[PDB]
C-alpha cells in the first residue's frame, strides 16, 4: 500500500496530503499559504465520514413502479442497492424515454451548485455534455449569491461589477482613510474561492490595521470583521439599509456637502431622484430622523456618518447578503447612488467595491494566460429554454405560465425530471415544505454526491461520485489575482464504488449510441495534458514561459509573475476621461435614474432607487413574527458542505445546528443557553441549539444556512425539522420581476424552548440499505 505525500487543493486551500498504507491521514496547508482555513480537516474527513455513498442505489418505489410510484415517500430512505450496470440502464433509458416523450423542455438540468474545482472534473458542465447528447435540457440562469445584484448593475454601472477585479488592496492601504464594510464579513467569506484560493484578502486587512485607518462595520451581528479592527460597529435593523443610504443622502443635499461636480460631469438623471429623496412626490422626507425610525439607528450616527464618509478618502465595501432580500436591487443600486454623491469613485483608495469579501477580489492579478476545461459542446452544435435559477418550484408548479425577467416575458417549461449533480438543492432552496410537494410533480430524479445530503435521500436513483482526491485534475490558483496553475493530483484510490461523474457520464452517452462524442478519444490526461498545453501555448505568446507539461506535473505547481497588477484602480480611465473611456450604459454615465427601467413598468422596481416595504421585516408595520433570522453564510461549513463531518462536534448544540439568541430574547421566552429551541413560522418549523451571545443585536438570531434537513416524517407535510435547515422558514419569492432572484435572507420567524418527545437525529448516518 502507498506511503508518501501528494499536494493538491481544493475551495479551501492548497494543501499536502500525507498517505500511510492507502489510507489520507492528515492535510496539511501549503506554505505559501497566508491564511490557512481551519476547515481543511472537515475536507479530509469527508472522504471517510459515515455518509459517504458506496453503492448505487435506487428508490424501492420507483424500481417497481416506476412512473406510477408514490412520490411522497421520497426522503424515507427505502433505498435498494443495484449493480452498476443496472443503474446506468436505467439512468440511460429514463433520459431517452423523457427526451422522446416530452423533449428538450421536459428535462431540467440547469443542476446548480459549487461542486469541487478542476477544469476536467467539471460535473455540472459535464453533465450538460451529455444532455447534449441526447436532445436537449432547460438550464438555469444567474445564481443565488448576486441574483438581484447581477442584473441591476449593467443598467447603473454598464457591467455586471459583482464578479470583476477591485482597486488593488495595496493601494486601499496608501491611500484609504474609511474603510466601510457595509453588509460585509470577509474574515469569515474570504476562507474559500470558486477555483483554489489564495487568500489574499487577510494580508490586505493586516495592512489596513497596521496602517491605522479607520474601519466602519455595518452589520446586526458583532462579526469577526469587527473584533479584527476593534471597528466602530452600526447595527441596522437587518432590511433597513436602504433607508439609512436615503437618510445620509438626506443630510448630504441638505447641508449642501454632495459633490456636484461629480453629480453634473458622471451621473444622469440625479435631478429625477431629488424630488423623491426632498419629499416632494410623496411628502415624505427621507431624513435621518424618517431613517431612525424604519432602521433604529440614531438620527445623529447617520448624519455624522454621511459628513465623515464626504471629507475623508472612503472606500465603501458592500456584501451580497442586502441583496438576498425582497426588492434586493435596490441595496446597491442605492449604494451606487450614495457613493456618485460622495464623488470618490476612480480615485485610488475612493468608491466602492463588491468583491472585497469573495474569493480573494482586490488581490493584484498577475500576467498568467487564462486556464479552460471541458465545455458543454453547445458552441459546435446545432417554453423557455432558461428559467432564473430560484423560479423552479414556480416552474414545477406553473407549467406554461409567463413570467417577467429584465423587461422580457417568457413562459416556464413543462419539466417532467430532474438531474442534479454537484448541487444541494434540498438545503439551499427556500421554502422547503413548498418544494417537498413541487417536487411530486417530477416523474424521475437522479443525482450524484458522495456525501448523502438531503438531496441524495430524496434521488429515486442516487449515484456514488467520488471526491477530488480521488483523480486527477488541473485547476486555476485565484479567481481575481490568477497567481498559478495546479497540478491537483490523486491521493487515494477512489472509494468503495464510487465513480467520477466523467465516467458515469461517459457510459450514459454510450447506451444513447454517442460515447466518442462525449470523451472525444481522449483520457483522464489526456484532457489534462491539453488545458494545459493550451495555456502555455497562450503565456507563450504574451512573454510568460511554461514548463513542458511533464516538468509541469513534478514540480506540481507554476506561478506567474506580477507586473503592473497591483496598482490598478477601479474606475480610474472612466473618471480621468469620461468621453474617451464611457460606461457601458445607454447615456454612457452612471445611471441614478433609469428611463430603460421605467420603460420596463415594473411596480417593484422603480426607475431609481427606491425604498418599499418588504414582504416582512422586524418591526414592520403588522408583521406576524418578532425575531429576524439572519441566515447568513457559515463560518465552519461551505454551505451544506463539511455539515457531516468531525468538524460538527465544535458548533452543534445538543445534535442541533446553533442558534445565536441575545440575552434579552431569551430571557423573555425562559430560554437558557445549550437548550434545544423549535424555531417557527407560518412556512414551517425547525429544532436548532441556542447560544446566549450579545453579538447578535436584539431582534435577530443567528441561524446559518447549509444545514442538512432532517425530517420527522416525510410523508407528514410541515414535518419538524430535526436538525436545522433554515431555508425550511424562508419563503420561496422573485425579488422582484427584474432579476427574480432568491429572497433567502428575508425571514420572520417566533422561537420558543422546545418541551415536546425527545428526537433521534438520523441525517448523520447512511440509510440502512445504503450501508
Ligand atoms: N437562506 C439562504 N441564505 C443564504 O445566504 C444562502 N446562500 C445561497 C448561496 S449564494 C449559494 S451559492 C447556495 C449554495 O448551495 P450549493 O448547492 O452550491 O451547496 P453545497 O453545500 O456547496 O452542495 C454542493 C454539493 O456538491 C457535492 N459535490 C462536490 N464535488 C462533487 C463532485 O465532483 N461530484 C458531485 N457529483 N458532487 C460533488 C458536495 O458534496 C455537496 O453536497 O446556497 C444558497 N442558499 C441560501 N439560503
Ligand atoms: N466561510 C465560508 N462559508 C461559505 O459558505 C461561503 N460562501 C461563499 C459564497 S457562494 C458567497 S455567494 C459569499 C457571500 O458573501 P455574503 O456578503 O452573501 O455573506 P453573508 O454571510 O450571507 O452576509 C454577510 C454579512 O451580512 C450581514 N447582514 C445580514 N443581513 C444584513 C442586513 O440586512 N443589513 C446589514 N447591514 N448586514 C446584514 C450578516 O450578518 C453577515 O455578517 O461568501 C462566500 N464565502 C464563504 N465562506
Ligand atoms: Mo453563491
Ligand atoms: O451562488
Amino acid at each position: 500500500l502507498a506511503n508518501g505525500t501528494v499536494m493538491s487543493g481544493s475551495h479551501w486551500g492548497v494543501f499536502t496530503a500525507t498517505v500511510e498504507n492507502g489510507r489520507a491521514t492528515a492535510f496539511t496547508p501549503w506554505e505559501k499559504d497566508p491564511h490557512p482555513s481551519p476547515m481543511l480537516a472537515g475536507v479530509l474527513d469527508s472522504i471517510y465520514s459515515p455518509t459517504r455513498i458506496k453503492y448505487p442505489m435506487v428508490r424501492r418505489e420507483f424500481l417497481e413502479k416506476g412512473v406510477n410510484a408514490d412520490r411522497s415517500t421520497r426522503g424515507n430512505g427505502d433505498f435498494v442497492r443495484v449493480s452498476w450496470d443496472q443503474a446506468l440502464d436505467l439512468v440511460a433509458a429514463e433520459v431517452k424515454r423523457v427526451e422522446e416523450t416530452y423533449g428538450p423542455e421536459g428535462v431540467f438540468g440547469g443542476s446548480y451548485g459549487w461542486k469541487s474545482p478542476g477544469r476536467l472534473h467539471n460535473c455540472t458542465t459535464l453533465l450538460r455534455r451529455m444532455l447534449t447528447l441526447a436532445g436537449g435540457y432547460v438550464n438555469g440562469a444567474g445564481d443565488y449569491s448576486t441574483g438581484a445584484a447581477q442584473v441591476i448593475m449593467p443598467h447603473v454601472v454598464g457591467t455586471l461589477e459583482v464578479y470583476e477585479q477591485q482597486t488593488a488592496w495595496p493601494v486601499l492601504a496608501e491611500n484609504t482613510e474609511v474603510m466601510v464594510f457595509w453588509a460585509a464579513d470577509p474574515i469569515k467569506t474570504s476562507q474559500i474561492g470558486w477555483v483554489i484560493p489564495e487568500h489574499g484578502a487577510y494580508p490586505g486587512l493586516e495592512a489596513l490595521k497596521a496602517k491605522g485607518t479607520k474601519v466602519i462595520v455595518i452589520d446586526p451581528v458583532r462579526t469577526k470583521t469587527v473584533e479584527f479592527f476593534g471597528a466602530e460597529h452600526i447595527t441596522p435593523k437587518p432590511q433597513t439599509d436602504v433607508a439609512i443610504m436615503l437618510g445620509m443622502a438626506h443630510t448630504l443635499v441638505a447641508e449642501d456637502l454632495y459633490d456636484k461636480d461629480f453629480i453634473a460631469n458622471y451621473t444622469s438623471g440625479f435631478d429625477k431622484f431629488l424630488p423623491y429623496l426632498d419629499g416632494e412626490t410623496d411628502s415624505t422626507p427621507k431624513t435621518a430622523e424618517w431613517a431612525e425610525g424604519i432602521s433604529g439607528v440614531p438620527a445623529e450616527t447617520i448624519k455624522e456618518l454621511a459628513r465623515l464618509f464626504e471629507s475623508k478618502r472612503t472606500m465603501l465595501a458592500a456584501g451580497w447578503s442586502m441583496q438576498r432580500m425582497h426588492h434586493g436591487e435596490q441595496a446597491h443600486w442605492m449604494l451606487v447612488t450614495l457613493a456618485s454623491m460622495l464623488g470618490q469613485i476612480g480615485l485610488p483608495g475612493g468608491g466602492f467595491g463588491l468583491s472585497y469579501h469573495y474569493s480573494g477580489g482586490g488581490t493584484p492579478s498577475t500576467s498568467g494566460p487564462a486556464l479552460a476545461g471541458i465545455t458543454d459542446g453547445g458552441a459546435a452544435t446545432k417554453g423557455a429554454s432558461v428559467i432564473p435559477v430560484a423560479r423552479v418550484v414556480d416552474m414545477l408548479e406553473n407549467p406554461g405560465a409567463e413570467f417577467d425577467f429584465n423587461g422580457t416575458r417568457s413562459k416556464f417549461p413543462d419539466v417532467k425530471m430532474a438531474y442534479w449533480v454537484g448541487g444541494n438543492p434540498f438545503v439551499h432552496h427556500q421554502d422547503r415544505n413548498r418544494m417537498v410537494k413541487a417536487w411530486e410533480k417530477l416523474e424521475t430524479f437522479v443525482v450524484h454526491d458522495f456525501q448523502w445530503t438531503p438531496t441524495a435521500r430524496h434521488a429515486d436513483i442516487v449515484l456514488p461520485a467520488t471526491t477530488s482526491y480521488e483523480r486527477n485534475d488541473i485547476e486555476t490558483i485565484g479567481d481575481y489575482s490568477n497567481t498559478g496553475i495546479l497540478a491537483m493530483k490523486k491521493i487515494v484510490e477512489p472509494l468503495y464504488e464510487a465513480r467520477s461523474d466523467y465516467d458515469i457520464f461517459a457510459a450514459v452517452a454510450e447506451r444513447l449510441g454517442k460515447g466518442a462524442e462525449f470523451t472525444e478519444g481522449k483520457d483522464e490526461m489526456g484532457w489534462i495534458k491539453s488545458f494545459y498545453d493550451d495555456a502555455a501555448k497562450q503565456g507563450k505568446a504574451a512573454g510568460v514561459q511554461m514548463p513542458a507539461f511533464d516538468a509541469f506535473w513534478a514540480e506540481g505547481i507554476v506561478e506567474f509573475p506580477v507586473t503592473d497588477g497591483a496598482d490598478f484602480v477601479r474606475y480610474a480611465s472612466f473618471r480621468e476621461d469620461p468621453l474617451l473611456n464611457p460606461l457601458g450604459t445607454p447615456t454612457g454615465l452612471i445611471e441614478i435614474y433609469s428611463k430603460n427601467i421605467e420603460k420596463m413598468g415594473y411596480d417593484d422596481c422603480p426607475a431609481h432607487p427606491t425604498w418599499m416595504e418588504p414582504l416582512e421585516r422586524l418591526d414592520g408595520p403588522g408583521a406576524k413574527y418578532p425575531l429576524h433570522i439572519a441566515a447568513s453564510h457559515p463560518f465552519n461549513r461551505l454551505h451544506s458542505q463539511l455539515n457531516g463531518t468531525v468538524l460538527r462536534e465544535g458548533y452543534a448544540v445538543q445534535g442541533h445546528e446553533p442558534c445565536l439568541m441575545h440575552p434579552d430574547d431569551a430571557a423573555a421566552r425562559g430560554i437558557a443557553d445549550g437548550d434545544v429551541v423549535r424555531v417557527h413560522n407560518d412556512r414551517g418549523q425547525i429544532l436548532t441549539g441556542v447560544k446566549v451571545t450579545d453579538a447578535v443585536m436584539k431582534g435577530v438570531i443567528q441561524i446559518y444556512e447549509g444545514g442538512w434537513y432532517d425530517p420527522s416524517d416525510v410523508t407528514e407535510p410541515g414535518t419538524l425539522d430535526k436538525y436545522g435547515d433554515v431555508n425550511v422558514l424562508s419563503a420561496d419569492i422573485g425579488t422582484s420581476k427584474l432579476a427574480q432572484g432568491n429572497c433567502g435572507q428575508t425571514v420572520l420567524a417566533e422561537v420558543e424552548k422546545y418541551t415536546g418527545p425527545a428526537v433521534t437525529l438520523t441525517g448523520f448516518v447512511a440509510p440502512k440499505a445504503a450501508e
